[PDB]
């Protein structure tokens, strides 16, 4: 079981691919630093044929969210904001 | 243990049925896409229970640790969908 | 490991008797609402819900023995939801 | 694995002592009822360390959720004055 | 499995090095003991600098997390008028 984390910028999706036999557990999503805050940030994931919304972050009110997400297969994270950091751990 | 998720549309209850041997763990409920109160309902057996209430401005999502071993129906009410996300795992 | 949940009505305390009962959350149905539990000679407060701001709370509570859940809302119920496991 | 909980009164710090081989897991801290706006820092002492577990608030933050494990003796405390703070969780081996 | 916790003072980022065999699980970050202001939480691990969340004096005094560190990492914050306590447990 080992640390995992990625920085997702605005726009094109970041594709993450667990090696066969490994799970990526995502524990949280947190906004990066913005110096002109006012704004809402939907978090999108694509997994197989499914396109889902993981949550909506907000400057000032909802800078991060906590989660218990497991990815066994390839997945794409995306948003349209600044960056969003997704952090967790890998495990078999 | 593998990814699970559904998009539930308004007034249109989705029935989820775990395959024999498998648990569905629900980790969260999140509003879809911004411009006022959304009770989340579940029906396991005859128990029509309330899982929480989302709110457009303040409570766009909630986090949870819910396990379903048997069939269940998720539902809400008006101008969007609620995504329920988690994972499946054996018993 | 199997689904567990109860509806606690106002002024009608529910006694639950276990297997472990894991409570994962408390949610208002339908101002402030203290949640009370009685376990093993102790009477404790599990949290306070609020109609406009705090409709639910999340928790990691384990009950190995008998316990009683209660609240004093009057104009609704509080749903406690989780799972049973050995 | 079995239920654990304490009521900590204001200015009366409670010392909890796990028997050797047992862990005390604290899952949450919740304000009791008072009567206005008052912040409530939660303190713990473990060995030579004095740490802050969080700050509760009467109107906005009546409780907090946590995943805290104590293998050794520890002291919980707060300075509210007009109430108690309940700490709840479970005991388990290892 | 045993208690772990640190006090990170302002402008003094702490480098944590898990003892051989052990993972450090961080369960939460909490502001110490006015003013309304924001406090980004930073971690450095390997080649990565990531943001764990943003605390706020009036609204968000603490946050809850499920973070696992298998290797050396540095925790840091930018408050200036206090410390941030990171608390959790060590486990093999």
């Amino acid at each position: 079981m080992e640390f995992w984390g990625i920085e997702v910028k605005s726009g094109k999706p970041v594709t993450v691919t667990p090696e066969e036999g490994i799970l990526i557990h995502v524990s949280q999503a947190s906004l990066g630093e913005c110096k002109n805050k006012k704004e809402f940030v939907p978090l999108h994931v694509k997994v197989g044929n499914q396109n889902l919304v993981l949550g909506t972050l907000s400057t000032e009110n909802i800078p991060q969210l906590f989660c218990d997400l497991v990815f066994d297969k390839e997945f794409e994270l995306s948003h349209t904001w600044g960056s969003v950091y997704f952090v967790g751990y890998k495990t078999p």
